[PDB]
């Protein structure tokens, strides 16, 4: 979805209920009910590598001199600085 | 004296007792009971200005982006880091 563009780890095979049918080329988004073309969702994609759609964690908490945090809220090709303990 | 270098709020005038007495070019320090040259004072000037013989006190509480602090405990010319409260 745009919200989980990603596979998960899929408990259940298949369930029952409502499930939205339309041609491919869209992707359904819970809050528009209908479904939508992929770049539609607020997907992210900062400095390259493929993750979720802008998932609100702080990545990086190991290493201080290595904290090159990149959050993304839905579309922004963003980063943060850090701030220092020191 | 080498411990306190700096005239005092006074409010004696005199006292009677035994009193050190011997020529100029030498200041006071009661640890080695005689008196000594100047230089050998632990005496501190740091980035400058006219203070104690470096006083075991931390200056300048006030402002957070202007804590520069400098110490000295006996001779060095030392500036220490603030702890960020972020």
């Amino acid at each position: 979805t745009c919200q989980h563009p990603e596979p998960l780890a899929c408990p259940v095979q298949c369930v029952e209920g409502c499930h939205a049918h339309c041609p491919p080329g869209k992707i359904l988004d819970e809050l528009l009910q209908t479904c939508v073309d992929p770049e539609d969702c607020p997907v992210c994609e900062v400095a390259g590598r493929r993750f979720a759609s802008g998932k609100k964690v702080t990545l990086n908490p190991s290493d201080p001199e290595h904290c090159q945090i990149c959050h993304c809220d839905v579309v922004n090709l963003t980063c943060e600085a850090c701030q220092e303990p020191g």
